[PDB]
């Protein structure tokens, strides 16, 4: 005897967990990203312009910060996320700036990886599809095999029109697994000026890493966030497979070309594929 | 071990209970409100215009259907709700119509009854504040006295300018308690063309009704639960007076008509109009 | 992720909720039963001996206080309960006194009302089956008709031999519903010397009382919750007849005395004695 | 609106989770131990007799199987566990055999590691205290440091009278961690004739192993059980510390003397300490 079904709202009632002490701290986290690094912007703009990208799909746009840059830089952006809770902030921003012609043109919609094909509006499909900030790692492997990772990837891939780009990244889980730590301050896209401590939890199921759970401490309060530990060799194969190997594929480590065995260990691997 | 804290989202992940069978059926419920009845529109519009209301605050605006009407009729509307889940549909609509001047001027924001004074923007406060559709009954009495009902009301009241209206209703809980049924099809504002069954659950705590919970089945057969505080007429009226310090004129309608104690016709909803003096 | 499945124990680990604040206060409640009133003993012993009862089945025996009396008075008692948590105290007692011949002969076993026929050992079935202290009211009506009440009763009935008694009671739910209070200090079997406050919660589903839940505070101030099905007198009586196919004699006591409809004195408990014919 | 507080029972009502599909399968597990191995009995009896043990405390006795043997072999046994749910089976057995003088004399009681000193009845304290079958591993480290392991051990230690034995064991977590598997069929005390599959989950917190969770499949149904991963070097130190190093201490691997670096890898380490 819950008083309302899980997931139903009520006029003038806060949705189920809005008021919780973890939420009102999680919103500090979701919004401490207000400091794009110079090196990131220079790289992304550089790559999209080099390949002649005009219409861009930004998947898992979150508060839309990456999208907002693209809109400002002259691109034709549609931005999607599954989370209403975060999409709300992008939608807000668009609205304040609804008066600027670029922002009138900015398309923001709900979409889920698992049904991406039905969700997104376009015809032709995009010049580039970007999925940056390690968002793909959010997707759990509940099934057991990786049948959800395969389907999500093939849906994102399908968004890429012949000669177009998929630009997608993962935190260096190779390094994470071997040290057993996901330390703070390592975002290459946005730098935080927030002090944090992180507890790293690695879950190994039947001798295969299966989840990395981060317990953040940041006025002092706790939130939890969880990740699928994508290893470089494996993620690469997953990406190829989404295209049927009809793609060229290169690997960056922190925006610079990556060579197996190099001495510098990157915080993130960034995969750029062009559909052939 | 939860893999994420309750109430935290993840880029590219549905928020906690979005895909549950009760949710994707609740959205069917919450978008039934699509057939405003003729005499509702004619009464509301008539009252606002009788008292010269221009600036209107719509509290718990839900998908914003009542607000959308007001904007379409020329009013200066601001619309609030605590539920992001619902405010989503209103914001959507405004966006589609952002091209019509009236909709550019429509203000939509997050607010909670418990902090309404801080939350809403304005100076100095509305011609009329409308809270209709029985939303106030959504607010539970967790603390046990009715201390929360007192504060909410007092906050809504405070939005009302000198000379202004508070327009606020309740389903007829007197009738509900005495027959122990809150049956379907009774909405006087929007008529459903959806078939439903309702189970009605009345909770009495130490001899005072404390909660009415409704378990809907809707016709693909699916279920959801929604809960209410049972505001009786004599009580709610006192509560409303108290929100104004009695410095108000108050009258009671039953289904849009003047209501008289002991009349034979039993109204589905009581609707309270108060003017601040 | 739970670290162990719900309901599995671990060598050297307390079972799931043993150390919770409500448990270690519930045990204070469940061992209040330590002051049998004089007129209870005198009525029970009197009835059993009037009808020549030797072999007795005590159903929901809890800590076994009623059973311990019967054994001490010379009866052939078997005692059952579904709750391991409670059966623990009875088993303990038997063990301490395992040296007295009467206690060597006392049978104590696990049984569930839903399967009572399979569960209890015997051939051919008891002189009297006693289920007293309002335990039957513990059984919820989850399925909605009273199908479970029917089966339980029918199972208990089946334990009764030709010529035998079923002795079974209910707190007076008629009174409870009509005043909306189940107040403390009313036990006619055991008197507490413990101070308590009770909150009474009545759940009505589609116009039929479906549950009474009691939230106790006990005087170190601690809280626990316990729930009951509200058996009304007219109804429970029909249910009991039906368990025997009407092939039974039935009478109703109010607090150990013959009960007559419309009398002025309002009993705390109704106690039903039925003899199989 | 739970209808009754968590952990309260009701005359003629099954305690909270008794009826669950995991429980009625867990009882198959708790009772598939009806086949003591010959080698175990020969070792334990041998050791207790060698040191002249008469009064024995069996901690975490579970269904009492080890205790029942001791009672049958002539010892003065008191047997304790925290779990009513399992203690119930020992108590049962005693009762059926209450007629045999040895079983009249058998003391069975409730006790918790954390308060063992107050819980157990004795004066002098025991000739040997046995905690076998890997039960100590059941005790989680919720605190974070190992302050509960330290207190439990010092309580068990305190049960041992001058010149007496603590005999206590752990599954080989060294091996478990390094292979990432806790496979079935490896009990050296009791052999199962039950077919099982096990999923092994290792949880590493801040680079220190913290939990091993076993999901059993055994008519096919699932239960879960969890363990603290005690490593040999560390557990040894913990045991010494419980005595203040005023103890001699040897290590067996599967009942045979254990030598660091030997080629045979044991399933269990068994610690025998004598208080000096
Ligand atoms: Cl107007
Ligand atoms: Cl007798």
């Amino acid at each position: 005897y819950r008083t309302r079904s899980l997931g139903v709202a009520a006029e003038g009632l806060p949705d189920q967990y809005a008021d919780g002490e973890a939420a009102r701290v999680w919103q500090l986290y979701i919004g401490d990203t207000r400091s794009r690094t110079a090196e990131y912007k220079a790289w992304l703009l550089g790559l999209l312009r080099q390949h002649g990208c005009q219409r861009v799909l930004d998947v898992a746009c979150g508060t839309g910060v990456d999208s907002i840059m693209l809109v400002e830089e002259g691109f034709s952006v549609t931005s999607v996320d599954a989370s209403d809770k975060m999409l709300k902030y992008a939608l807000k921003e668009r609205w304040n700036r609804r008066h600027e012609p670029a922002f009138d043109k900015w398309v923001i919609e709900e979409a889920n990886w698992m049904t991406l094909d039905k969700d997104v509006p376009q015809e032709g499909g995009f010049d580039a599809v970007i999925c940056l900030g390690n968002s793909f790692a959010h997707l759990p492997d509940c099934k057991g095999d990786q049948s959800e990772h395969r389907l999500a990837l093939k849906n994102i891939a399908s968004m890429v029109r012949a000669g177009g780009l998929l630009v997608i990244d993962n935190r260096n889980y190779d390094h994470i697994l071997s040290t057993g730590c996901a330390p703070p301050g390592k975002n290459i896209y946005y730098k935080s000026d927030l002090t944090k401590d992180v507890t790293t939890s690695v879950l190994i199921v039947n001798n295969k890493a299966h989840m990395v759970t981060l317990d953040y401490t940041v006025g002092l309060s706790k939130f939890r966030l969880s990740y699928y530990p994508h290893c470089l060799a494996s993620f690469t194969e997953l990406l190829q497979a989404a295209f049927g190997g009809k793609c060229q594929h290169s690997v960056l480590g922190d925006f610079k070309p990556y060579k197996p065995g190099q001495t510098y260990i990157p915080c993130y691997f960034i995969h750029v594929l062009k559909r052939t």
